[PDB]
């Protein structure tokens, strides 16, 4: 499942070739085009790398720290230069300047799935079939080629583009950045597995739960916890809990599931196997790769780019 198409292979090749001409990234070499979005930790701008004329997505993390620490983070991020896959957002480089860490990556014109969802209302099962394939393959690539696990799978961390590509981003690679950022910068735990929320076991199985939860949210058009009422579902398809309470609910209540009747039994079974509370019983990457839903989706000819462009008004 890590084999590359001819089109994919050619695209990866082209990306590196361009990346080759870039050189050392410097603060003054960038011109801001617009703000792509913000989160807990930093802001992401669409930028122009003046010298190369290349457009990039520049993530700025404001962190006041000493040269020692800063220089450590920058070193850890260098590993991102090794993560090359059609399912991982391209990396250009990282540097520090004027009290802010910069992470420059490939620009994904379709934005994140959380932004796409807001606009679509809800995402069709067939489209989610392609999203599932991409996430599984992205997690597989990270585990296999880098012995890395994502740790932060969620809709805002799944990027898409007008070329119909779906890629993962923001997978923890720098312990230092996490530490220093663990200060005023702390992301949502609402997609974390029950086991991770209990300081218990935590491997790639944890990422599979996050994916399963993200898929349900996208299919129904709302963060699925707690479960919707027969009345909401009725308005949804015709057919406020505090963070700490939400986390307790996740750990103590049964996992969410898709509503029946509206989705295929195969899709329902797929998410169910991703959402089994017990990580030992929960399906693994290898099993998911051959799941009926995945096999069916893979063989389907879905024009993701077309659906995407018309959905968000791209163009
Ligand atoms: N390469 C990229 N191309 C296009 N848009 C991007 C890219 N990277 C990030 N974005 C957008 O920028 C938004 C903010 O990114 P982040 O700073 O990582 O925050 P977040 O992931 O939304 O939330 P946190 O920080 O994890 S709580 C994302 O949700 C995307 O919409
Ligand atoms: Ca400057
Ligand atoms: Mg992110
Ligand atoms: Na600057």
């Amino acid at each position: 499942e890590l084999e590359l198409d001819e089109q994919q292979r050619k695209r990866l090749e082209a990306f590196l070739t361009q990346k080759q001409k870039v050189g050392e990234l410097k603060d003054d070499d960038f011109e801001k085009i617009s703000e792509l979005g913000a989160g807990n930790g930093g802001v992401v701008f669409k930028v122009s790398h003046k010298p190369s004329g290349l457009v990039m997505a520049r993530k700025l993390i404001h962190l006041e720290i000493k040269p020692a620490i800063r220089n450590q983070i920058i070193r850890e991020l260098q590993v991102l230069h090794e993560c090359n896959s059609p399912y991982i957002v391209g990396f250009y480089g990282a540097f520090y300047s004027d009290g802010e860490i910069s992470i420059c990556m490939e620009h994904m014109d379709g934005g994140s799935l959380d932004q796409v969802l807001k606009k679509a209302g809800r995402i069709p099962e067939q489209i989610l079939g392609k999203v599932s394939i991409a996430v599984i393959k992205g997690l597989t690539y990270l585990r296999e080629k880098h012995k890395i696990m994502h740790r932060d799978v969620k809709p805002s961390n799944i990027l898409v583009n007008s070329r119909g590509e779906i890629k993962l981003c923001d997978f923890g690679v720098s312990g230092q950045l996490i530490d220093s950022m663990a200060n005023s910068f702390v992301g949502t735990r609402s997609y974390m597995s029950p086991e991770r929320l209990q300081g218990t076991h935590y491997s790639v199985q944890s990422d599979i739960w996050s994916m399963g939860l993200s898929l349900v949210e996208m299919a129904v058009g709302r963060y699925p916890i707690p479960p919707p009422d027969a009345k909401e579902l009725e308005l949804m398809f015709g057919c406020p809990m505090a963070i700490f309470e939400l986390l307790d609910y996740i750990v103590n209540e049964p996992p969410p599931k898709l509503p029946s009747g509206v989705f295929s039994l195969e899709f329902q079974d797929f998410v169910n196997k991703c959402l089994i509370k017990n990580p030992a019983e929960r399906a693994d990457l290898k099993q998911l790769m051959v799941h009926a839903f995945i096999k069916r989706s893979d063989a389907e000819e879905v024009d993701f780019a077309g659906w995407l462009c018309s959905t968000i008004g791209l163009n």
